């Protein structure tokens, strides 16, 4: 198995962790997609400047707690930010 | 970093390993991105069962090889190949 597939299984592995620990098998909710995100893409986050971005994401992530999502909605939403943060993932 | 910040981190390299070879420095052409999933998505490939999936997106990538994808056109065709896979990311 190639280097780029391990790295997107530890990103599944990840996205797995939380979706179990908070109910569904390989879904989770907005309310705790939130909390994965501020948690685990916080360097991320911190190297954002235009914070307009995940301001937007996230009072539209707590506007809806409820709604369960899949990995790829996640995936896209972590690349979102990832741009925001000129791929700059670090404290 | 984070696990999951570093398994980005590491991905946004890869993908540069490809950007930086041609054109222009943090983008492909399409022609290039179907050779990226080629090698680097080989297995999560010959993991999807719907062999329409990938067909569709590389037809997608032939009929416009020359237009100009950044990383979050990349994920996001990442994402489709690893749902489609089941998450299935080893030989
Ligand atoms: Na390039």
């Amino acid at each position: 198995s190639t280097k780029l597939e391990e790295h997107l299984e530890g990103i599944v592995n990840i996205f797995h962790q939380y979706s179990v620990r908070k109910g569904h098998f390989d879904t989770l909710s907005k309310g705790e997609l939130k909390q994965l995100l501020t948690k685990e893409l916080a360097n991320t986050i911190k190297n954002i400047k235009d914070k307009a971005v995940i301001d937007e994401i996230f009072q539209g992530l707590d506007a809806n707690q409820d709604e369960q999502v899949d990995f790829q909605e996640f995936i896209s939403l972590v690349a979102i930010a990832l741009k925001a943060a000129h791929y700059h993932t670090h404290k």
